[PDB]
Parts: C-alpha cells; structure tokens; sequence
C-alpha cells in the first residue's frame, strides 16, 4: 500500500479592536514543487536455492508513464536474512515502510501538483524493482564465516550467460532455477549434456515413480502441466522435435536461452 | 522523458470583518533563481563484447547551447550488471529517473526562470554522455570473482591508441567493435598484420561461404553493404 501526505500550512488568526469591531482570517499556502511525500510499504521475498545477506533492493515509481524516482535502499530497510520460501519482514509482521530518498535517511520523497492533483483523481501508483544487491557466505583460514565482501553481482552476469531458465509456478508458491546448459559450437565445453526432463528432475528435485516425474505428489509430466515459452524458446523447440522417435518435448536437448515455465492445473 | 515541476508559492486567504465585512486575497510567489526542477528518465545500453559492472555514467543537459548541467550517477543510478547486448533497466521494465544533482541525492536540479520560459515556449533538452566509469572481473588468489578496484579508464586510452574501431549497424541492433593494428614505423612491433576484411572476420565472427562473408545469414561484404568513413580514414584509403 502507498501513503500520501498532503503538504500545507493552514492559519487560522482572530483579532479583537476597540469604536468597536472584530475580525477573522483563514488561509492555506501550498507548494507547486514538492506538494506532498508519498510512502510505501514493500516486503521481499526468495525463490532462489540460496539465502541472501545484506538484501539492498533498488526499486522504481511509476505514476502514469513517468518513473517518479529509484530508490536505493538504505540502512532502514536492509534485510539482514532471507533464506529461500521466507520473506522479510518474516510472516505474520507487517511492511516495512520506504519513504526516505537520500543516502542518511534524511530527505523525504517529493511528489508534483500535477501529479497530486492526477494521483488523488482515481490513478494508482506501480512499483518495480530493478536490481537487488546482496552477499554470500564463505569460510576463511580459521573456519568461521564471513559474507562481508562477497557480491552476488559479480556472478549474476556469469551465470545468467551459461544457463537456462527454470520457472515452476505450482500454487501459492514459485520457484525459479538455473541449469547448466552446453555449447555445441566450442569443442572444449565439457559440460554434460541434459534433456529438459532431466534439467527438470535436477532442478526441482522431482523424483520418477514409474518413469513419470512427481514434485511431491502433484505430476509434473509434460502432458499434465501446461508449459509456456517465449518466441526464441518455441522456435528453437519447434524444429528439433520432428528430428525425434518419440516426439516428446521433455526429449529435446537444453540450450543456453531457454525461458520454460511450467504451471500446474488448477 | 523530462518532468518540470515548478517551484512557486500559492495562498489563498479570506476573512470575515464584523457593520459588516468580507475579504478575499490570492497569491504568486516564484524565485527567479530556482524557479523549476528537471526530472530526466534515462536507459543505459551496452554494445561491446564484454560486460561492465558498476556503470556510472556521466551526462550533460543542454537546453539551447547551454550545459545545464553535468550529473555523476549516485548510488541510486548505478547499474550493477550490464551484459552485452542488453539494457539496464532489462527490457520489459521502466526508465530510471536521474532527478538529484549533489553527492548524497538531496539535491534537486534547479533551472533558471528564462530556461524555464523557453522550456514552456516550445523548445526541448538534449542529454549526451561525456563518460561512462565502471569494473571489470578478475580472479583473485582463491577461485572467487573481485570486481572491486578493476576500473576500465585504466584500459580505455591504452586500448583506443593501438586499435581501430569497426561499427557494424544491422538493423534494430548496433555493434561496436575495436581491432588491433601495427605499426610499421617502429620495427620492434611485432603485432600481426590484418587486411580489412580479415578484421572485419575477427571483430564479428563472420564465417566464409563461398569467400564472401556473412554474419548470420545476411551478407556483409563489401559489394552488399554501405561503408561510412571519416576523412582521414578516406585519404588514408584512395590512396592505398
């Protein structure tokens, strides 16, 4: 949820001369520039195999088409813990709010009039996030842990580059995966080959019961979810499938780029 | 995109006198120094053959034939992954506002009020990159990935002064490349020779058909494709 803070000052003064009178006033002086201060309540989440440390999301506000600002997040709204199904704040407390925009926490979120005046005549706000920083946990010479200093950006890049993606949306919960794929065209990539049934059976940790992949009870097989690709997955599946014995799409050889999504029936 | 949001003062007062009596008054406050704020929504692209971590771009902002300003991204406008070919923010998501001028982002960009008249009569602003500073990945003592203290200003004039620079521009893409070449004054430069189409082989990844290069299916040889030169590059050409 959002909340608006209208910005004016509001003076209310009396007088009382003596020949005998009175007198009253009121007014209200606004600010065209910054005319009020907007929060939002935000909650992360994980879908990831790894916890991340020190979550600093960086996020966007959006009016209509215009982007009002990015955000960073400060020292406020860091998330020390999230491990993977959990969300911060855990279940059960409430949003935290996001309503600073400098670095120190210290310099509120300005909005325009025109777009007080637009947000208070029926029109939502939309948040997206951009990018999210965080940190991992390693072991030094000693043996204790330390996640100071160990970036997951710096592996974002190089692991989004060699892998495809795998997205299982059963119900209410998600989970994303990434599963080395193999170059064809490099003779010295020694990655071991994987068909999407098997990509599907590492990444999930689905287990066959009688050549059929289960998750935990509801079927995964090809013929009882719907999968869904984008244009370069369906074209690049498209034209290996006739080249097949059995046809099946779980049979087709994965590839760097693939973006399968697989949902569950309802 | 760029948002104006104009910086004045309204009031509106009344009051009740009591005979009888009644008043109304409005008001107009503007400062004719900061007399609006500029909001630019920006989008970043890479185009080279590596990725840069940590971009931290720098712009200028001309309105007529004026610098309004030139903005180093803060913490809130930097870009921590940009891989070849994509855009940050991904495509699909928004623009990013760069709207803060000082160190710590609390400071809006201020313009004058006879920038502001001509902005509102029908005249727009331009945004150029003069820089862009980012790092680059290496491997430290450990199998782990250090990003920090690998900057690339370190590498951009050493390797703009011994290459040439080759753009191929396909259709809704761009490519920029940078080849090395010789020198055949200095005799302790043993760097090997290329012909033009042996760089333009390399710097793509073009594969030979029938002798005749081609990028992925369409062809790019010189008898199919326009070639763009300067007027060094052109005299250094005829007469070769």
């Amino acid at each position: 949820k959002l909340i608006i803070s209208t910005n004016e000052h509001a003076s209310t003064d009396q007088g009382k001369t003596v020949s005998n009178g009175e007198s009253w006033n009121t007014g209200l002086s606004i600010n065209k520039g910054e005319s009020a201060y907007i929060n939002a309540n935000v909650r992360y989440y994980n879908t990831g195999t790894a916890p991340m440390y020190k979550v600093t999301p960086t996020t966007n506000l959006v009016l209509d088409g215009d982007t009002l600002s990015t955000i960073k997040a400060q020292e406020n709204q860091i998330g020390n813990n999230l491990s993977p199904g959990d969300t911060y704040p855990k279940k059960g407390l409430s949003p935290l709010a996001l309503n600073t925009m400098d670095q120190f926490s210290s310099r509120l979120i300005p909005i325009n009039y025109d777009q007080l005046k637009k947000l208070d005549a029926g029109k939502q706000i939309k948040l997206e996030t951009t990018q999210v920083s965080g940190n991992f946990g390693t072991k030094n010479s000693s043996g204790q842990i330390v996640t100071e200093g160990n970036s997951w950006s710096d592996y974002i890049s190089q692991i989004d580059s060699i892998s495809a993606s795998i997205i299982l949306d059963t119900e209410n919960e998600s989970y994303e995966r990434r599963v080395t794929a193999k170059n064809l065209q490099d003779p010295e990539d020694k990655t071991p080959e994987l068909t999407i049934g098997e990509a599907i059976e590492k990444a999930f940790g689905a287990t066959k019961k009688d050549g059929l992949l289960y998750f935990n009870d509801i079927p995964i097989d090809e013929s009882c979810v719907e999968l869904i690709f984008d244009d370069n997955t369906a074209n690049k599946i498209k034209d290996s499938l006739k080249t097949l014995s059995d046809k099946k799409i779980y049979n087709v050889k994965l590839e760097r780029g693939m973006n399968i999504l697989i949902k569950t029936p309802t």
